[PDB]
């Protein structure tokens, strides 16, 4: 008699994070009945991802979060998920991250005396109101969880500090990394990629509120100096621009066709483009965790990092927001094939692409299957 | 402009445990606006206890429990508690113990950024299905609470180990002890006491489910021998009759006129009868923590205890479930005034009647009032 594992997809960014885990569950059809519940409001991108991974949802709930109060989401989500669990009778419910839906998915499981496995567990701020409600959500979910799937030792330590049972805490790595063997296809085309030759690609992303104004100008001025010094380098900046910010770009960069400002990429095209990049400049937390597993050095357009383990492993370097520092560090890595290759080969500490395997193994052990 | 302090009374037993806190809040009318919110379905006795304490609720919600599901109580409760907290806008909400109402009151407060003071905090079995849902409710309430008022070091230590802010963890004692200053009258009449006259009362309490079978039969054989060896003793067992008991009773206890099986007592009657008791035989945690403040030696009808502090202080002794140890220990206390008086004058480690004082002092300091 098969172990019934229900996986919740509660938000769009969970598609990439939970689809690899479902794919791994679907590799044990003899021991495991994989049941997929989607509750996310926005479906186009998620549905795109589930299809790439050959996943068909067993339950679709519409839980609205457009101008909706926590109270309404909490009560209507609790009802909705409780019904799904009374019907499908899972042996375990797997929930991701710090969302209100993960909290109520766990509470509904508890209210049916069904075990919960918490994917991406142990992130702590220790500030109940920052973020709000996310910190409290991950604590609430933490007390209800039977199994904790921590992406890093620090997250596992946080959970140990709360006197959680060590035998129920697993350092798995980050499941998003696991997606890459599915999403990244050797036979992949993009306009931006055609324009690039055997030319070295610098992929740059900045979307942080704090990088508006001078920091963007410093970035653009640094990029100008880089493409002038390195003639075999093209730069890709997928962002959407205000006209006046466009004029600023054009004024600094000119129109010499080796810097491509393009519209923001979907996750799939991003993965595939990042995978063919020589260097990355980012202010994104997630790129810091993911892009190194593609063998891409990551320079972080910030003064401080919330990813200390990437720094330590040498997968990441801080570039700050000063023109000089951004130019200095990018130039080092584009000049010295040795120092690029080094960061390119450093092991990603946020995982090795087997987080889903470790989660499934931990579940089978726990249930004596 | 006064600190607005909302105390929640979600159930009839909480009445006794929270009324003294309210009395204490009402002694600071310059600094504190005491708001009392009652959410229980059954109010008769709650109102009785409220009346004795001189407390008038400000808010009355009817959260129906009888034949209601966890989900229904959870959604309706959360809606009604949110509404009342937007209506009153208190600076802090006080909640007791491990009820579902405490949990949802804490969530409603969190969803309005209102601080939670958790009365009777830190009790742990670490088994999420025993008791269900009480263990998880107090764990859930615990992550959401700003101030924790633990009856004992043991419960305070459980919170410390969960990495709670030591500055928010207070060992206050048990507020139920506080209640006795008010509920126990110098003079009191009740059938039990009329029929007692100048006889020594042994007062027995036993849950019927956990003492079902050989235990109760053993307690019956033992109390029978007690009255056989002591002509001046009456045994009173408040129990909800069922021809099971009747047959068990009449079979062992007989009709010699000094063992009375009576209908369960309301808390005020109980306190006032226990306050006139020579000895208590009990399996009640509350009786273990409260009765000793009345100077009553307490024998615990259990082979195992989760209240070791009372054992060590000398206010409690483990009597077991077997006839011979129950008899032997009660017989002793009835046959040796010294042994009785020793247990009777032993200091109650669960509190000194000033728990409410300590709770209010903590609130005031926390708000720098
Ligand atoms: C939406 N703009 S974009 O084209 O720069 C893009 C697409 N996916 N990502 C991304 C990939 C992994 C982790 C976090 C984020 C970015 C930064
Ligand atoms: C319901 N049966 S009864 O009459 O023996 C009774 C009344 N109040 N109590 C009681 C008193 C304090 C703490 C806990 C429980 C009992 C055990």
């Amino acid at each position: 008699e098969r172990l019934k594992v229900m996986t919740i997809f509660g938000t769009r960014p969970e598609a990439i994070k939970m689809a690899p885990l479902v794919l791994e569950l679907q590799k044990h059809p003899e021991k495991i009945e994989s049941i997929v519940t989607v509750t996310a409001q926005h479906r186009q991108m998620l549905d795109q991802v589930l299809s790439i991974f050959g996943i068909t949802p067993d339950f679709d709930l519409n839980i609205m979060k457009d101008r909706q109060t926590l109270i309404d989401i909490t009560t209507r989500g609790l009802e909705g998920l409780d019904k799904v669990m009374k019907e499908a009778k899972p042996d375990i419910v797997l929930v991701h991250g710090d969302t209100t839906t993960t909290f109520i998915a766990s509470l509904a499981a508890f209210y049916n005396q069904i075990p919960v496995g918490h994917v991406e567990a142990g992130l702590r701020t220790w500030d109940k109101y920052s973020p709000y409600p996310e910190e409290m959500n991950r604590q609430l979910t933490g007390v209800m969880a039977d199994l904790h799937f921590s992406p890093t030792a620090k997250s596992a330590t946080n959970l140990q500090k709360e006197n959680k049972d060590e035998s129920r805490i697993f350092i798995t790595g980050n499941t998003a990394i696991d997606a890459l063997k599915t999403t990244v296809k050797e036979t992949y085309s993009h306009p931006v990629l055609e324009k690039l030759g055997n030319n070295r690609l610098v992929l740059m992303t900045a979307h942080r509120r704090e990088n508006l104004g001078e920091p963007m100008r410093n970035m653009f001025r640094a990029i100008k100096r880089l493409v002038d010094k390195h003639e075999d380098v093209q730069v890709v900046y997928p962002v959407h621009m205000n006209p006046v910010v466009r004029e600023t770009a054009n004024d600094i960069l000119g129109d010499y066709g080796r810097i491509h400002l393009i519209e923001p990429l979907d996750v799939i095209d991003f993965h595939n483009v990042a995978a063919r990049s020589y260097l990355m400049l980012t202010d994104s937390g997630g790129v810091q965790e993911e892009a190194p597993s593609l063998g891409v050095p990551v320079l972080v357009l910030r003064d401080t990092t919330e990813r200390p383990e990437g720094i330590e492993a040498g997968t990441l370097k801080l570039a700050g927001t000063d023109e000089e520092t951004i130019f200095s560090l990018a130039d080092e890595l584009l000049s010295d094939k040795e120092a690029h290759d080094k960061m390119s080969k450093a092991s990603n500490p946020y995982g090795d692409g087997r987080a889903s395997e470790r989660i499934v193994e931990a579940i089978l052990k726990h249930f004596n299957k």
